[PDB]
């Protein structure tokens, strides 16, 4: 598995 | 598995 | 599997 | 649940 | 459930 | 829950 | 107001 | 106000 | 004001 | 607003 | 606002 | 506001 | 049993 | 039972 | 038994 | 009230 | 009220 | 009131 | 409010 | 009211 | 408010 | 037995 | 036996 | 047996 | 959730 | 949910 | 959650 | 048995 | 059982 | 069992 | 991305 | 990204 | 991220 | 095999 | 094998 | 194997 993210936001308001 | 994403926004408001 | 995501928005308001 | 009030008023008299 | 209310008046005289 | 509220007035009178 | 009331309920859910 | 009144609840949730 | 109230209760939760 | 929600997922595979 | 909710899942995988 | 939540999971694997 | 009585007069003249 | 009642007057005169 | 009563008069004149 | 009587019974359950 | 009146019975259930 | 009476009984329960 | 039950059953299995 | 009930059963399996 | 119960189980297994 | 439940109330008034 | 409950209430009134 | 429960209330009133 | 097993083989050879 | 199994084989062979 | 199991066997060979 | 595998998964829920 | 295995999961939930 | 095993999981929950 | 691949040979002779 | 695979064999001969 | 590979063979002959 | 190859490219994307 | 190569890839991404 | 080459690569990502 090769992978490349930029940005990963996981948020509850 | 070759994967490339920009930007990653899982919210709940 | 390629892959290729300019911007993923999984959102819930 | 996402939500917005300008103004609440209770009142009894 | 997104809501948005402007003015809310609950009133007994 | 994400919430706003500007002002609130619970009165008896 | 100068009235006979058995039960007054002024309520906001 | 000037009344006779057995139970009064102004309630807000 | 000038009443006869058997239970009163203002709550604001 | 008066809200009642079983049960949310809010789910990225 | 008056919110009642069972569960809630933000997952990603 | 008033809440009541009865289990919450914002996991990232 | 459950019971909500605003006002209640047993009264003999 | 689940009962609710305004108001009640058992008068004799 | 839950019970809530606002007010009782039991009178004998 | 300026009455003969033999039992009176006022009586609420 | 100026009566005769042998038992007198005012019963709410 | 200037009456008569054999038994009086004003009873809540 | 006048009430007689017999048995009472809030059961969850 | 009045009210007789033999037996009550309220379950969830 | 007159009441009477046999027996009363609120159980969850 | 696999099993996924909400919210769940069992309730007598 | 595999289980997953958000919220549960066994209430009496 | 694998359990995971969010919240248990089991209450008479 | 309420579940009776009599018996129960998970076996790899 | 209510449930009842005699028997349950899950082999890999 | 109630739960009943009359053996288990997990076995790996 | 006497096999050239991957991945092997038994698995019971 | 004389086998080439990478990986082997015998689970019970 | 005279086998080459990378990994081995024998797990019950 | 959600992917599952049972083989994979990228092989040159 | 969510990734399963149960073989891979890169081979040069 | 969330990878599960069985076997891995980078192999030069 | 047995060849002249000037250049040779075997890719799993 | 038994012959002549300038540039050898063999890659998995 | 018994061969003439410049560059060799085998790379699994």
């Amino acid at each position: 598995v090769q992978s490349k993210i930029g940005s990963l936001d996981n948020i509850t308001h």
